[PDB]
């Protein structure tokens, strides 16, 4: 949990337009940046809040801004680009507001990638959630194309979180119209042509309701098996063809709870197994593995189904703290849960726990109409303190057996500490200042690591106290969280969601 | 949690026949008892589990063993006496098994048991031993001698009552039971001028509906604050129909009804209409209730899935070796300590919304369309098969009231193998352990110069059979950190007590 108050609203620097940099700053390093950190964090937010006096409303609307860190021989370099999207070019040209965003109205589906950046083959791609994604260089940081997913796929769109194989693989999850398909994207063949073009649906996931998908967001991957989990925060396809925005479309379905659903991977044939629980929120998957013919799915949840973007809007986002405080008393409570899933169903245990592996307490109760109802093990639960933003040690422990997940604490909604949770002992470590608002942490391991959490975690943080530079990058030791470096930048930086560390 | 396996499997000698003691054994006291230590710790439990070569077959079938350990002056004694109860007198005279035990039938109108094997608790001047049924037993609290059967039928209309009774500092006595369908709160008022019994003058203060017409929950606890009643309404169900059988055959799980929880205002003795719905668990024991800014705390054990937890507390499996005791308990509920909070304002305006707006807490309650109140509870202990159970509080100055503390009785696959201690606020827990030691429920004595919650100790009875040690002890731990003060050695075996008290002298 946070032990800091923000009653001079520091925070509201994460929602401010910065400009882009022609070319690199050098950040001023005290400390001692790892010398075999060699490469680029890449991360994606909002840059630009407002176009002249038209303002951007909610938190996912701002138009990408792709920040990168290059990290060489213990120096460090800071540089950003906005991304030349559909989105940001015709607003520069028409001097507006021309695509509606996710809660902003214009008066043609967004392509403002300010989520996420991911490897295809050879080829880097910012992202959204919608068809459109952003092909970027990763070493300029210049807008190469625009790639419409529906040329070479039924989905309507894409998460912003595909899982990653280690030979370059790419699955990731989408609406159709009503199912769920995972798209699969192959590897980099010899013949060299763009693996997007050998884009295909390997399974598809049914519908709670015929007519209204649930917001997905992530999914969870095994070697074997694909988790995906069916809020309650539902998609009315009714008004959605109708001065509406994407908010205007969600509701919430009071009744359903949460249904999860298990896909046999290899032999790409989804699994008729009932999962059913109570009503929550989920964004992050932390990680999802195999344990003795049971799935271990551990999620970022938020308990209830009123939907938390509700709570992101930047006028909410930008109050004074005793007003973001009240704001946030209602919304859901934020909890990392373990779900354990039983693949052997057994008719003769009916009415009991199927949870029979000796190291939790999270139970699964087959039911007489063969609906399975969960209940979780609590692995952290703080008062309006979101273990959110969950990363690990993914190249290596992404899909199997882990204990140590890294996350970015929200305070209220409000970004002011790095957490690490030990999923096994529930023991964490905090890294906090005051009037410091980090980023989601990103590991990196020591190339040459046998232990799981032998690296360096990077947040970008943002310290707009008038006795510190404006922002800097932050380099904890993954053992203890314990400070190893600093980059200082004589810039501010808004808020970013996600990315990636690109070894060179 | 556990850090100890039992392979030597010494748990069989909680469920081991003994025999009463015509007066008080001395116990060996190793440590030093406080000398502020002044009265009686008052156990019941199954002291007789055959009738000759009839075997009682359920942890509750037992016949009724009071337990007694008197301190004064740094000196322990430890006497213990069955229960005359119709179910012990008859079984004695006739050599056979004559009543109808919780899991155990009886063969040659309804012949209801009286075996008061679980709990005691004081009314007016008078202590009486309980099990969950119509008939409770007045018993001499000095001599442990049996004075009277009561019939609680006989005073006020309930078909039962829990031996977890709700005592006020005055002596008021509040009860739940069954009644042919509803739930009524029993009342016994404190002794008055005139000296008559107080049960005389018992009265059904509130009733609570029931979610099946024709099936009642099964209810083994309940809470009360200064203002409120809360009552857990479980999908562990009689079945009044089936009601060679005996109590275990007529109960059934419902799969769909989840948990309703109920509250009613204590002092206008008015049922509310909140409908509080979860999802399904068991529930023996409420830890503490209390009232903070228009939300009731709830603080709970609980046992994660809607199959009849005592379906695992057959002796044959009780008695089973180590590794056969796990795996039989591996597809049973999993043991949670939980904390709901239930709101009192509900605002139609906050449709949709979580109505928990306390800073301090995770638990969460959604206000539905339909007005259903769908509760998610902040776990405040949650170990594998490892159960936080039998919990304690400081009951006289905290009962009913903000609290922090909880000391527990730790199962370990349901085998009883260490102490704990909870702090509800900071989850912290401490643990008192030693191999081949099972000990009992802690109850906490206050020091008489107590500042704090846990200014004091808690006494607990420790089964002992290993081969280098005397075979059973009275513990008292210091209530701060579980740190041990002293123990009293008794020389005779100890079975499984369930509940009790202190009664200071
Ligand atoms: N990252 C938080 C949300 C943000 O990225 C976002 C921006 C724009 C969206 F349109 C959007 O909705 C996704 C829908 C796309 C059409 C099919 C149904 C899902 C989400
Ligand atoms: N504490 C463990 C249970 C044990 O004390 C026990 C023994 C005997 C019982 F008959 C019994 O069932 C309670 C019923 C009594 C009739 C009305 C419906 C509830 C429970
Ligand atoms: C660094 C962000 C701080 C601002 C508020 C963050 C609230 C996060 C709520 C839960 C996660 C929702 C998904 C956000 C990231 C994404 O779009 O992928
Ligand atoms: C000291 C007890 C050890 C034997 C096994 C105990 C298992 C208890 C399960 C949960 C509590 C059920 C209620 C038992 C006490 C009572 O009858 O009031
Ligand atoms: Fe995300
Ligand atoms: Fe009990
Ligand atoms: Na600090
Ligand atoms: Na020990």
């Amino acid at each position: 949990s946070s032990q800091v108050e923000h009653p001079a609203g520091g925070y509201k620097k994460l929602f401010e337009t910065v400009e882009e940099l022609s070319s690199p700053l050098t950040a001023h390093v005290t400390g001692r940046i790892p010398l075999w950190l060699t490469g680029s964090l890449l991360r994606c937010g909002p840059g630009l809040f407002e176009v002249g006096s038209e303002p951007f409303y909610h938190l996912f609307d701002g138009q990408a801004l792709l920040h990168k860190f290059d990290f060489k021989e213990g120096h460090v370099t800071y540089h950003r680009r906005f991304i030349r999207t559909d989105a940001y070019v015709r607003a520069m040209t028409e001097k507006r507001i021309v695509i509606t965003e996710f809660g902003t109205c214009a008066f043609e589906v967004t392509d403002n990638a300010l989520v996420n950046i991911y490897p295809v083959g050879e080829d880097y791609y910012a992202c959204t959630e919608t068809n459109f994604i952003t092909k970027v260089n990763p070493e300029t940081l210049e807008t190469i194309k625009q790639v419409d997913l529906c040329n070479y796929v039924s989905v309507n769109g894409a998460t912003a979180h595909p899982h990653i194989e280690n030979d370059g693989t790419v699955y990731n999850i989408g609406n159709c119209f009503i199912a769920y398909n995972i798209v699969k994207i192959p590897p980099l063949q010899a013949d060299k042509e763009d693996p997007i073009s050998k884009s295909e649906i390997v399974v598809q996931f049914p519908c709670s309701d015929r007519f209204k998908p649930s917001y997905v967001h992530s999914f969870g991957l095994t070697p074997n098996y694909i988790v995906f989990v069916e809020t309650p925060v539902k998609i009315n396809l009714f008004k959605f063809l109708s001065g509406a925005n994407y908010m205007d479309c969600f509701e919430s379905n009071e009744t359903m709870g949460v249904w999860l659903h298990i896909a046999d991977k290899k032999r790409k044939k989804y699994i008729n197994n009932k999962y059913r629980t109570s009503p929550f929120n989920l964004f992050h998957h932390i990680n999802t593995y195999e344990d003795h013919e049971f799935l271990i799915v551990d999620l970022c949840c938020w308990k209830g189904f009123e939907f938390v973007y509700n709570y992101l809007y930047l006028a909410n986002l930008r109050e004074n703290w005793e007003e973001v405080k009240k704001n946030a008393r209602k919304a859901p409570q934020p909890e990392v849960r373990r779900y354990v899933l039983p693949l052997n169903i057994d008719k003769a245990d009916t009415g009991k726990n199927l949870v029979t592996l000796p190291n939790t307490t999270a139970t699964a109760i087959l039911c007489s109409d063969e609906t399975i109802w969960l209940e979780p093990e609590v692995l952290f639960s703080g008062p309006r303190q979101a273990f959110e933003f969950p990363q690990i040690n993914y190249q290596k422990y992404g899909g199997k057996p882990y204990t140590y997940a890294y996350g970015l604490g929200l305070n209220h909604f409000v970004p002011d500490r790095l957490c690490k949770l030990n999923v096994k002992t529930k023991e964490t470590w905090v890294w906090q200042e005051p009037d410091s608002y980090p980023s989601e942490p990103i590991f990196v391991s020591h190339p040459d690591a046998l232990e799981e959490d032998d690296g360096v975690v990077l947040s970008v943080v943002v310290s707009p106290g008038a006795g510190q530079k404006p922002a800097y990058l932050l380099i904890l030791n993954a053992k203890d969280l314990s400070e190893v470096a600093r980059a200082e930048v004589e810039i501010n930086i808004p808020v970013t969601f996600h990315g990636l560390f690109k070894k060179s």
